[PDB]
This record gives C-alpha cells, structure tokens and sequence, in this order.
DNA sequence: TGTCCCTTCGCGTCTCT
DNA sequence: AGAGACGCGAAGGGACA
C-alpha cells in the first residue's frame, strides 16, 4: 500500500482473501482489525501457520488467533505460543484460554517467555497463586511487572509492610514496574510528609499510569489543598479514581474557573474529575455548559450529572448533539434524555437510542417510557440492542410477556440477564421446577445473570451446605441478594 | 516498518451498604 | 438506588532497531 518495496502487493492480496478462506473464515473487520494493530507481518503469519493454529495441540478458536495476532508484535506472540502453549498448560498446569489472555498484549512474546521463566520462583519463593501470576502478566509489558515483582516483593513487604495482595494489584496493570519502582521511593515520603494511609498510596498506585499519579499529587497536594481548600481525601479520590495526572492537573488549572465564572461547587468539580478523562470532562463542561444551559437544555446540576462519569465528554457532546433531536423528533423531554446519558456509555445509548427508539416501538410494540427506562442504565446500547434480538424468541418460545422481558432488560447487564435467561428457564423450570415469575423475578436485578448461575450450579449440584434451605427460600435468597447472598449462606 | 513498553481514555457489568 | 470497584481494551505516544 505505502511505499518502499515493489509488486509483492500480489502476495499480500492473495493472503486476504484465503483468510476468508477455510480454516478461519475472517470477515472483512477482522482482517482490517489484524492489519491495523497487528501489521502486515501480522497478517502474513497468520495465513503463515492458520492450521497449524486451528488443530494440532493447540486448537484455537478464529476469534482467538485475531486476539493475539491484532497488536504489536503479533507475529512474534503467535510464534511464540505454538511453541510455549503446551508446555505452559501441562507443566505449570495453566488453561489455554489464561495462556492467550497472557499473549493477547503488546509484547505478548516477552511476557509468555517470563511468564514460564518466572511462574514457579513466584508461585514457589513467594508464595504467589498462579492466577495472580497470570494477572501481573496479562498486559503491556508484562515481562517487566513480572521481573520487577520478583525483585522487590520481599523489600515492599519487609520494609514498608504491605500485604502481596496489594503489590499484585499494583503490578496487575500497564506500566506495572514502573507503579512498583514509584511507589517503593513515594511511600515514605507520601506517608509520613504528606500523612497519607498505605491503603491511600495502593490505591493511587493500582491504576494505569500511576507512576506518574503518585509523583503528581507528592507535587500537586499541598496546593490543592491549601490554595484550593480541597481535602487530602477528595485529592486522593481524583488520583485514584481513574483521572490520574492529568485530572489534577486540570483540576489545579480549572477550578477557580468552574466556580467562579460558570458557578458550581468544588464538591461537584471533584465529582467530575473522579473518573476517567477527567482533564476530558472538565474541558469539555468548561465549554459547553453555557451551550447546554442556554439553547434551552438544561440545570448545572443536570450537565454536572452526565458528566460524572467515564467519557462524560463523549455523552457531553452527544448530548449537545442530539437533545434536540430526539425531544422534537421522537418526543423525549430533556429529563429523560439527561437520564439516558448520566451513565457510562451515554454517547453510546443515546445513539442507539435514536436509531431503535422507532424500531422497537413499531414491529415490537413497546412504549417510549419503556425504551427509556432500558436506555436509563449502564450498558444502555446493549439492552436495548439485546431486546431487540431477543424479545420475540423469550416470548414465543419460552412464554414470557414483553413487559417482563422490559423488566429484565431495566437493570445494569441487562444484556446478559436476558442472555443468561434464555439459556437457563428451561433448565430450571422443567429440571428443578422453579416457575418463570421467580425466573424472571431473579433476573430482575443487577447481577441478575450471575445470580442465575449461581441458583442453577447450587441445585444442579447441592454445593457443601446442602438442604436446609428449599428451592423457593434459595430463589427468594437470591432476588435479595443475588450471588453475594448465595454465596454468603454456603460460607456458613 | 516492527517490537516493546507506558499512559490516557471509554464502555460495560457487578456489588456493597 | 446510586456510587464505586472491577474487567476489558482501544487509542496514542516514546524509544530503539
């Protein structure tokens, strides 16, 4: 495509179009998928070894090898599994799907190769489950959280006493070895100078990117609070909570200016930047807000409600976007519109939203209030797109009414419940006997779907505390509480 | 042009009261 | 009930060969 060599293009072109070809079966978002992250060579490699890839000992699934091949470095990962995939799962005893996990990441190779290099003295020396080991490993540059891990778990335990539970939390993310390095110098100085909790520290420290959140607020704190009449907590909310360097930072840079010229309370400028993007957010209400509350929209305490929340500048901007739109076009008051996106993923409903809004309430036969209701969560996009799917099949071929399906759909996960109800109704009705109402009556809920897991292994296979509790007091037990609650009773 | 590592951001799901 | 934690992962950047 680009420009250097001369006439393989052939070559390439030949390649992806036998990818689509017969053991994998790529579509066309795939191959761009590989291409994109993975490049070319990523590309060639697959073609390369595809069956040696889809049976022999490793039999990986398509959607499997694109994991892996899609990132940089992919032909070296994909290599470098067929060789270590085996011998990771027989002789340290892992699952393949934890040793792609561990390869699916921007230098997939390094991190297999420590991985099996380190697993035992980690698991062995200190202690470590290989879980966690997987968990240290599974992202970008992995071989070094796992060799820094090795290196300083004994001193961050010894000397500065903290449990290997909290080091493995810290090193569990990207960047990894250099949160561990930050933290072993920072710690001291964090504690007693700027009187900070170890929790606090951890805290600060197990996100992406802390290395540099540490070392911004041991900067940042004292201003924050004495310049700025912050408290160390709400400081330590904003570095830990996602917004990391850069929400401090733009609080510092923001903050006279949110109060004094568009009004709001520190309380609230805090909310705002106690996530991810924050420095998005708060830039992005910074503009807009006066937009927002003018050209009719909205309160402050509505806009200050969007954006309080992962991507508030996407749902910000979808906002802007299309609250006309909808309240004009398809009849919404900006209540709801407000509701549909004062949730992460807002951008993602509200557009969904839009484009299904007809589409349900046509051919399905709902109400508007009932695809807001089903937008007005988390996961909006994906309930509503799930209902769509499975409306007509949970109501033909399992007999449920719409307005229960509504009701398994209006809750966080709505996807899965409904998803996970359809698997399971007829296992439980017929096989254990419990009656749709309870079903769906579980389901209802947030983690509705892993309540219904929980529900079916318990009866399927009468886990330690067996009896004592019939069916019905479990399906109770479970719509109060859900897998905490069942859970919760077999720990006793 | 590939490989490896780090940081920021956005979406989705579950639980803790 | 809504806030907060957790998991997953895209995207963007830097360093080096």
């Amino acid at each position: 495509m680009q420009w250097s060599g001369a006439r393989a293009l052939e070559a390439l072109l030949t390649v992806a179009g036998e990818l689509r070809g017969p053991p994998l079966q790529l579509d066309t978002g795939q191959l761009l998928k590989i291409a994109k992250r993975g490049g070319v060579t990523a590309v060639e490699a697959v073609h390369a070894w595809r069956n040696a890839l889809t049976g022999a000992p490793l039999n990986l699934t398509p959607e499997q090898v694109v994991a892996i091949a899609s990132h940089d470095g992919g032909k070296q990962a994909l290599e470098t599994v067929q060789r270590l995939l085996p011998v990771l799962c027989q002789a340290h005893g892992l699952t393949p799907q934890q040793v792609v996990a561990i390869a699916s990441h921007d230098g997939g190779k390094q991190a297999l190769e420590t991985v099996q290099r380190l697993l035992p003295v980690l698991c062995q020396a200190h202690g470590l489950t290989p879980e966690q080991v997987v968990a240290i490993a599974s992202h970008d540059g992995g071989k070094q959280a796992l060799e820094t891990v090795q290196a300083l778990l004994p001193v961050l335990c010894q000397a500065h006493g903290l449990t290997p539970e909290q080091v493995v939390a810290i090193a569990s993310n990207g960047g990894g070895k250099q949160a561990l390095e930050t933290v072993q110098r920072l710690l001291p100085v964090l504690c007693q100078a700027h009187g900070l909790t170890p929790q606090q520290v951890v805290a600060i420290a197990s996100n992406g990117g802390g290395k540099q959140a540490l070392e911004t607020v041991q900067r940042l704190l004292p201003v924050l609070c004495q310049a700025h009449g912050l408290t160390p907590q709400q400081v330590v909310a904003i570095a830990s909570r996602g917004g990391g360097k850069q929400a401090l930072e733009t609080v510092q840079r923001l903050l006279p200016v949110l109060c004094q010229a568009h009004g709001l309370t520190p309380q609230q400028v805090v909310a705002i930047a106690s996530n991810n993007g924050g420095k998005q957010a708060l830039e992005t209400v910074q503009r807009l807000l006066p937009v927002l509350c003018q050209a009719h929209g909205l309160t402050p305490q509505q806009v200050v409600a969007i954006a309080s929340h992962d991507g508030g500048k996407q749902a910000l901007e979808t906002v802007q976007r299309l609250l006309p739109v909808l309240c004009q076009a398809h009849g919404l008051t900006p209540q709801q519109v407000v509701a549909i996106a004062s949730n992460n993923g807002g951008k993602q409903a509200l557009e969904t939203v839009q484009r299904l809004l007809p589409v349900l309430c046509q051919a399905h036969g709902l109400t508007p209030e009932q695809v807001v209701a089903i937008a007005s969560n988390g996961g909006g996009k994906q309930a509503l797109e799930t209902v769509q799917r499975l409306l007509p099949v949970l109501c033909q071929a399992h007999g449920l009414t719409p307005e229960q399906v509504v009701a398994i759909a209006s809750h966080d996960g709505g996807k899965q419940a409904l998803e996970t109800v359809q698997r399971l109704l007829p296992v439980l009705c017929q096989a254990h006997g419990l009656t749709p109402q309870q079903v769906v009556a579980i389901a209802s809920n947030g983690g509705g779907r892993p309540a219904l897991e929980s529900i079916v292994a318990q009866l399927s296979r009468p886990d330690p505390a067996l009896a004592a509790l019939t069916n019905d007091h479990l399906v109770a037990l479970a719509c109060l509480g859900g897998r905490p609650a069942l859970d919760a009773v077999k720990k006793l």
